């Protein structure tokens, strides 16, 4: 049940997940599941980064649900459930910006 997840922040506006985000404490990897603004049944993974080329910044990814049950960034990499992708992208990075670290403060 995602809404008992510590990482679901349900609905909060993409300016807000900035907001908590981009805090000089957050290491690469800092994370939130929310709702998206504008795509019914869509959420989005918020994910903080850090280069020194753009320093500090964020990255949103949607998350894609089909009624058939799965869950996905990418059509090619799908999921039972919001949990296991989660727990599938905190050891991949494949094409995120970084690999899931720590929930967001
Ligand atoms: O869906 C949107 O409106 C939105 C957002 O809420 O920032 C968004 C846009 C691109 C990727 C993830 C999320």
């Amino acid at each position: 049940s995602i809404q008992a997840e510590e990482w679901y922040f349900g609905k909060i506006t993409r300016r807000e997940s900035e907001r908590l985000l981009l805090n000089a404490e957050n290491p690469r990897g800092t994370f939130l599941v929310r709702e998206s603004e504008t795509t019914k049944g869509a959420y989005c993974l918020s994910v903080s980064d850090f280069d020194n080329a753009k320093g500090l910044n964020v990255k949103h990814y949607k998350i894609r649900k089909l009624d058939s049950g799965g869950f996905y960034i990418t059509s090619r990499t799908q999921f039972n459930s919001l949990q296991q992708l989660v727990a599938y992208y905190s050891k991949h990075a494949d094409g995120l910006c970084h690999r899931l670290t720590t929930v967001c403060p």
